[PDB]
């Protein structure tokens, strides 16, 4: 497997050659008010460098994208028409929108494009054959996006949260041209090499949220590969109930405390869980703060945080971490009082970062919630926004969209 | 005859087994790139539930409509209520039943059955055709159906505000049906946005960024007239500069609007503040090369990308003798870390200002976006305004629909 990237497009040549690139541009719409707002263009941003770089060296550039997730064909809502508009203000050069997919209009002025031209088809899932299960229906769509290129074009795929499923835009069009990961999807498979099969260690994984369930796959598979796996988060109470403590009124998974007595028996002291835990007697802000040992949860009080001596002990596993991957907040961080733990855990890996710690924030737009503490992106060295894409491939599981892309070119 | 009540009018009313239709914002983000039904932002949720916790505990029987999206025509999967209904009932502590209908056999049978403390969220209101519809005869009949889930006795809480600057059924026609109340948050912001346009301590300082001068016209022309300093920043501010005669490179340029700026810049000589200087590339990449260059002095190969520092410095001391603080919109390019300090520095500007007893008010959801992520916490503003275009609306002068509707005379 050889996945090869835009530079190895570019030192072939792409002048006046056919560019196929699948860009993110599901920017997110106002819809309360009218249609076709974008309320966030910073995925329009994301998507220059690739386009750029290849408007630059004089391809002639089609790109499918997709917003939303349309029912059934066209919707107006969902038209790509203001994505046009400002991906065109970003790269300085008008961007053709067609009014179909790869009808009439599509054909048209792919047919007409010059080098450096770019042509933004209208919302790839207009067409039933995009997301279809059914691999004939996917291939007759990718054998005409293929062909709005030509025999002698090339792909490019650039969005990383399509990777996870096989869609024809993403897969099955790799199949039928020469292809490259862009820019985005070569920086986030070197971060996620470095999170799995080529770790610098000690590695410190730190997971929150509320369910273990949801985490499962990913604590499995981090197991064998981290160092330590601090819990936070919601999800902690299974696992210290896993341990035989009680906790009280606190969230509890209880189908799923066998499964954490299992891995704590079987990944013998990778798993970090809290040694004391901020609890209140209702779920309320205003609820008082009581400070308790993990092992001495009153049966009155639920855990709402990890507590001073938890994060202590996790900031000091920290500061000698090489490589620190974070996906979740540590508590219910929403309540100032109960926002200590997610607030001390991101200081610590901002600090281990300042002094040459590897820091990945998963989560993407999840995460971004937890940023209203207080906690700027530049404090880590990867914001990780490919969604259930990146947590797949965190799990070991093997992407459509990547694989895809270090099998041969066709000849 | 205009009075606008609220929850607290309505609990002193007495709910307690009465039916209480609730109009909330629901209308959470949602992933699609991967599998249907994730929520990626349950603000909104969290938002939602001191109205419904208020009524929950005076025994109401609490009916929720609210929408999810905006389906193309009829029940769309990826935006069923089924993920709100399950957050929303953890954040209650209670469970929350989703009706499998908008106002069909399901939710008869379930607003039915309801006792005192329950919470019934409809299926996404916007799943019927008639919500959203021009005509009136349509949406006054959905209207009918849903006041019909909560009865004669029933009263309407109207508790999204960024719905009501267009007739929908669910949050103006029905407020015509039954006895009418602002919820808390529509109070809140109906509050807040008094003190933008109405009375509010002095100086008032306005900060608006964001790309295009015609999205913010109408707020500029009204808010000219009531603030003592508009700063105009972001993108938009080039077209302001070539309105003054000045060229602006390679700077974005709404052509079509630069005579209005010129007439807005004579006529609001004292209230209009440009940027003096502006950060400069010859490409729109984070790796560009920069340049500091006085705001008439834009250089022909370049783009301007962001406020200069001495713009900064100027915006921070306006914003540091402020007592009330509008902003909306970002700065510069804050995605890229060299075209991120006017946006920065502004927003810790504000938080400062804030901090000190200066009453601020955050709008749009760039300015959102930049907040998170440049690590300005959204504690450091007095109030974040999620109320979109209805908002923007209000700020222009437009009295809105789902306002004036609840102004109306109780039914007697």
């Amino acid at each position: 497997v050889a996945v090869h990237n835009l530079k190895d497009l570019l030192a072939e040549g792409v002048s006046g050659r056919g560019v196929l690139v699948r860009s993110d541009l599901n920017v997110p719409l106002d819809s309360d008010g009218e249609q076709g707002r974008i309320t966030d263009p910073g995925r329009i941003t994301a998507s220059v460098p690739t386009l750029s770089a290849l408007v630059e060296a004089g391809a002639k550039v089609v790109v499918a994208a997709h917003l939303g997730r349309p029912k059934n064909g066209p919707d107006p809502a969902l038209s790509l028409a203001p994505v046009a508009a400002a991906l065109g203000e970003q790269l300085g050069r008008h961007v053709q929108l067609a009014s179909d997919v790869v009808g009439t209009d599509a054909l048209a002025r792919a047919e007409g494009l010059t080098d450096g031209d770019v042509l933004l088809l209208e919302n790839i899932r207009f067409d039933a054959r995009e997301t279809s299960k059914d691999d004939a229906e996917r291939l007759a769509l990718a054998r005409q996006l293929a062909e709005l290129v030509g025999p002698t074009g090339a792909f490019v795929s650039d969005g990383f949260g399509v990777v996870h499923r096989k869609q024809a835009s993403v897969y099955d069009v790799a199949t039928l041209l020469p292809h490259y990961a862009g820019t985005l999807v070569a920086e986030e498979i070197a971060v996620l090499e470095q999170l799995t099969g080529s770790t610098k260690r000690p590695y410190a994984v730190v997971l929150g949220g509320s369910k273990v369930s949801d985490k499962l796959g990913v604590i499995e598979s981090l197991a064998t590969k981290a160092d330590s796996i601090v819990i936070g988060g919601g999800m902690c109470f299974t696992f210290l109930a896993a341990q035989g403590f009680s906790v009280g009124k606190s969230l509890l998974e209880t189908e799923m405390v066998d499964t954490c007595r299992r891995l704590l028996d079987t990944y013998v002291d990778v798993l970090r869980l809290p040694v004391d835990i901020v609890a209140a007697d209702r779920f309320a802000a205003d609820a008082a703060p009581q400070t308790v040992p993990a092992d001495a949860i009153p049966d009155d009080l639920m855990g709402l945080d990890i507590g001073p001596g938890s994060v202590k002990r996790f900031t000091a596993l920290l500061s000698n971490a090489e490589t620190i991957f974070w996906n979740g907040p540590m508590g219910v961080f929403e309540f100032p009082a109960f926002a200590a733990g997610t607030k001390g855990l991101a200081e610590a890996i901002a600090a281990a970062t300042g002094k040459g710690a590897f820091s990945v924030v998963g989560g993407g737009d999840s995460a971004a919630a937890v940023r209203a503490l207080g906690i700027p992106e530049s404090g880590f060295s990867h914001i990780s926004t490919g969604g259930g894409a990146s947590l797949e491939y965190l799990e070991g599981k093997a992407l459509p969209g990547i694989e895809v892309l270090g099998r041969p070119q066709p000849t």
